[PDB]
RNA sequence: AUUUAGGUGAUUUGCUACCUUUAAGUGCAGCUAGAA
RNA sequence: AUUUAGGUGAUUUGCUACCUUUAAGUGCAGCUAGAA
RNA sequence: AUUUAGGUGAUUUGCUACCUUUAAGUGCAGCUAGAA
């Protein structure tokens, strides 16, 4: 619970073949790799990682009640917005295709300090994040969320990676 | 719980014959009929409605611990005092002799807006109001309350109205 | 629980024969006898009383997590420090050798006013004090606390007092 | 309309919390700055 | 009188919370304003 | 990257709380100062 991961580009491409909403893993504008938080949900043998995303203007219109997102901010400093967990684009993973961020070897950077500020807030809210993940998947499967990842198709296809 | 009612004048007079502390229900001074809130208590098959009453000076001396009263005020605006529920003068009712207020059809008036501000506070505290009503009846029957309605005689006599 | 006691000087000196850290009980400079609070711990048939002690400079360096002490202050007035319960020098007692303070009949003095402020703060924290007492004894017996009373020796020896 | 129930603190002014003789003194404020 | 137990955070300055080597990082403040 | 799920209030503007059609309206703010 509450660990940062990166995901192999080839696994991302494999999943993208079946669902184009799977998060982008390559972009020349990315300063660091796409970080995921996990494991946000473990259900029916599937382990899910959810992508982190930096602030965007439309994040202002996100209601806390939406399980598609978990808004992040510094513990006790709500004005210090730290992006959000984009649960609506979480994906099931093969453990061979994911790797923990090597925080204790990464050099001291503004990004690493932000990662730790995010981590404290996530750890304190782990149960809320898992509840939102479970609810979001459940509603999306029933067609009661719009434009999330295709959890049925991803759960049907992901284990055929490399096979 | 937390609904506004009016009570037939004949039922009120019937009960008043057995207990003169039964609330006055009609008066030319009334801008609106005497409103009751209910059902505040259901015990031994008897359903109780409690009268609302507008501010009086002596209400300032009412302590929260007294189950004879439930002071009302606007949610989050304690200085906007809205009278009280006079639990000590609650009465058991016959369903045929009471009527819901027709809120969804009543014309919009300042009185109706006040009713809604009262209703919100009552809804939020419905459990407390019910606890106070039960406690008040229990203490009054043991003779440990001051000048309440005579719940024993009222429960003995009320069902024989019209029979 | 949460009662003030004095302990007979002979019992104190008897225990001091086996453990020199047992609190000094009389000193010509003392305005009042050394007051104890109890019963803070009841374990394996032993009843424990803990000495109260007035402020010392080093009390500023005491951390709340230490079960060796329970700092006292006026309820809701943290700046009004009232010394501490020195649990690390608590002792098992023989009931015949302890006496309640005569709070009912003692004349009103500033010391008695302070005693009552201490009593309120202790009463509100009774469970916390008992937890600290049990933990401190447990850790001291394992050598995980420093310079407390010798609870093993005191519990072995206290009952042969007077025989 | 019907004009404040009694209690819970070795102590308790106001409000509050709590209890309903089948069971309960918490929190805030005020005052207090005592001594081991 | 007797003059600070050690820990719990992939990170943690103060205090607090939590745990008692079988375990456990909460909250406030401080600093931080990073980027997918 | 991927640009707000729908509901819960005899009433409900924003946010929040709550519920996941098996169920659910709390809190803050705004407005209101009504009368038995």
């Amino acid at each position: 619970m509450a660990k940062f991961f990166t995901i192999s580009s080839s696994y991302i491409k494999y999943l993208k073949d079946f669902d184009d909403k799977v998060p982008n893993s390559e972009d020349p504008t990315y300063n660091n790799p796409k970080a995921f938080i996990g494991i946000v949900l473990e259900i029916e043998g599937h382990k899910y990682l959810a992508p982190l995303t930096s602030p965007k203007a439309w994040h202002a219109n996100v209601k806390e009640s939406s399980p598609a997102f978990f808004k992040l901010h510094e513990n006790g400093v709500p004005d210090n917005q730290l992006g959000l967990i984009n649960l609506k684009f979480m994906i099931p993973i093969i453990e061979a295709e994911v790797s923990l961020l090597d925080l204790d070897s990464m050099p001291d950077t503004p990004y690493k300090r932000m990662l730790y500020k995010q981590l404290q807030f996530i750890r304190v809210n782990e149960d809320k994040i898992s509840e939102k993940s479970k609810l979001l998947r459940n509603l999306a499967l029933q067609g009661r969320m719009q434009g999330t990842c295709d959890f049925a198709v991803l759960e049907e296809k992901y284990q055929h990676f490399g096979k």
